[PDB]
């Protein structure tokens, strides 16, 4: 059975068990659960499932180098589909609480959840609240006797604390530290020292690799009982490495590509984000080009944001993000050689990773 | 040592461990380390720590009809505290997040925590998941090589999903469930067919008593390994009970104590809640009285609330309470018998529970 086919009818199993248990043993009432489901469905599909995908493609490396009976390759690739599950419900409540906590209006080609006329902001917290506590149902029903069950769980935790850390170094990041303080309204940054590498590195480190990178990899190897195949400094370093990369990405996105591609109205620019576009414009530009800067960013005024991406333009970020690429293709290959060591397979299921990865 | 200063002692440590987890593993800063001191403190602190104090409360119980040395009485007291920590976490998750969802003001004689003038909504959603995060952190570290994680972890986990399946409950209570749907904005109920006594339960059983009431009981038979010493269906159905009392108290209190003695101004009424005021009253009104009060709830006319308050207080509530609690009275009474043919210790920490919630 092919790879995608076995994960969506996963969930379909997965949905059906959730609602049928609220049923049972949550008294629900049909109403209700038909709203859940829409709301599950609503925010849980329609991307490209890359994360639990990985979860998939890393246990059928091994699957293919591993001596198994029949059932027991069905129950790995199973266990597999329910942990990709895990981490795509798990990406699914940071959506939908982002989308709230920033005020935004589409994404991926769609209104926002919160946005939908009979859900509100009342309903949608709420809501992705259960969709991550949906993660954890899943789990200690369908791995309950499993021996990787503690690790699992231990690792997801650490994954979903990472994240939310991530999102508040995010949410902060066009604050002065030193001025940090709930008493006070948060002025933006005027002098944007804080937009350097190192700092961005730490957004964007915490943010999103540890969910969209480690997370997929490292269940992989649980579930296959293939944590021992790897050294896992490496594994994190590949993850950072390439969910940096995937980032770079979506910051260049926001600000080039046509809404309609994008699925959404990019607005880090109105929000002061310190995305790596502003990042290395401030490591390039004269003084003129820093006042300038400072004047027009984060500014709702479209003439302002007009005068940033000419900004950008004209500064030719572009051969900055083919350095950039350059340098992570380089270490991508480094990693990868010396994932090799231990595990051909995973190191090819890295591969595969970067490959999707630099082609988007 | 006494059981207060053992738990607040153990807050500071526990605040002392994440933060330095924090600059340790998660690369934050000194300012960004303070910010989340004060959100933990402002959001976890200055209740009466009545769920934390339970935990450690039933495992006193156990201690002193159990032979043990006195290193491992320090480790289980300990561990209560932990515990009890990890269900104070989890409401002030619940708090800080069930305050932004509904535009509440204050909360416990303070501003709500999102109203601070350095947080925002953007920030507090996510401080919310940062606080529900904690409590894992703090039973991984502390519980890693416990009998009882395993237990404890799975328990939590039903807990804190039915709360989220009470707050689902319980924002929806005055729409008419025929009428849910994502798509089409949401009718106040017009007939109030959905304001009856089961209905009411269901909102109340998910909403509360699991995190307030069973959570405490359970998690102190945990760190006890004392789980046989009951019967767990027992232990349930008084917790719900209870439970359900604690909340009718807490309806009762939304519209007639005072705003400084409650902490708060009461809204239940302009929320159109369906409160054990509102469902009490619709069981006894009369033609008339039932018009008046469909006229006049859910709205945030101060005239019309003032009309609700009227009708509640011609109608004689103060009557039927006075039932409902004799009734609780006998039913409680009765649980208590039945848990001291297996526990005589529990059963005395029932009925402690049930002396501090009877008085508030
Ligand atoms: C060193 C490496 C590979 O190039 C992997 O950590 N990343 C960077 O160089 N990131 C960076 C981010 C923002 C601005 C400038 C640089
Ligand atoms: C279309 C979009 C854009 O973010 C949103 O659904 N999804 C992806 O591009 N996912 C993806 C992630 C890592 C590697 C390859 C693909
Ligand atoms: C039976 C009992 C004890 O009296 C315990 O479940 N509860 C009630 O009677 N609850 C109730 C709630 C709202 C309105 C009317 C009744
Ligand atoms: C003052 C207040 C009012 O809700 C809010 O902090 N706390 C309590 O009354 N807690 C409590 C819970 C159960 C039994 C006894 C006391
Ligand atoms: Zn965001
Ligand atoms: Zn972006
Ligand atoms: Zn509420
Ligand atoms: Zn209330």
């Amino acid at each position: 059975m092919a790879s995608m086919e076995r994960f969506l009818s996963v969930y379909d199993e997965v949905q059906a068990f959730l609602l049928d248990q609220l049923q049972s043993k949550y008294e629900i009432d049909p109403n209700r659960a038909r709203y859940l489901r829409i709301m599950m469905d609503t925010t849980c599909l329609g991307g490209k499932y890359f994360r639990g995908m990985t979860v998939v493609n890393v246990a059928e490396g091994f699957l293919a180098v591993t001596q198994h009976d029949e059932a027991t390759k069905e129950r790995i690739l199973h266990d597999a589909c329910v942990g990709g599950w895990m981490i795509e419900f798990l990406q699914a409540h940071y959506l939908v609480e982002d989308d709230i906590m920033d005020g935004s209006v589409m994404r991926r080609g769609k209104p926002c959840w919160y946005r939908f006329p009979g859900v509100t902001t009342q309903c949608a917290i709420n809501d992705g609240i259960i969709l991550k506590s949906w993660t954890q149902i899943m789990a200690w029903h369908y791995f309950a006797d499993r021996p990787f069950l503690k690790d699992l769980l231990c690792l997801f935790q650490k994954v979903d604390y990472a994240t939310a850390v991530g999102q508040m170094y995010d949410v902060t990041s066009m604050c002065d530290s030193n001025k940090l303080d709930p008493e006070v309204a948060q002025p933006m940054t005027t002098d944007f020292a804080e937009f350097t590498p190192a700092i961005y590195k730490r957004i964007v480190k915490y943010k999103t690799t540890f969910y969209t990178y480690l997370l997929p990899l490292v269940m992989g190897l649980l579930v296959s009982e293939a944590a021992a195949s790897v050294e896992m400094n490496l594994v994190e370093r590949v993850a950072h490495l390439i969910g940096e990369y995937f980032q770079v990405q979506d910051d260049v996105m926001d600000c080039f590509t046509p809404p309609e591609q994008l699925g959404k109205v990019g607005t880090d620019i109105e929000d002061a984000k310190c995305s790596w576009l502003a990042v290395t414009f401030l490591g390039k530009a004269n003084a003129a080009q820093v006042a300038e800067f400072k004047a027009n960013y984060g500014e709702k005024d479209p003439a302002k944001v007009a005068v940033v991406k000419r900004l950008y333009s004209k500064a030719n970020l572009q051969a900055d993000f083919a350095a950039y690429e350059a340098e992570v293709v380089r270490e991508v290959e480094s990693l990868i050689e010396q994932l090799k060591v231990k595990s051909p397979t995973f190191a090819e299921s890295v591969a595969v990773v970067w490959e999707k990865t630099h082609k988007r």
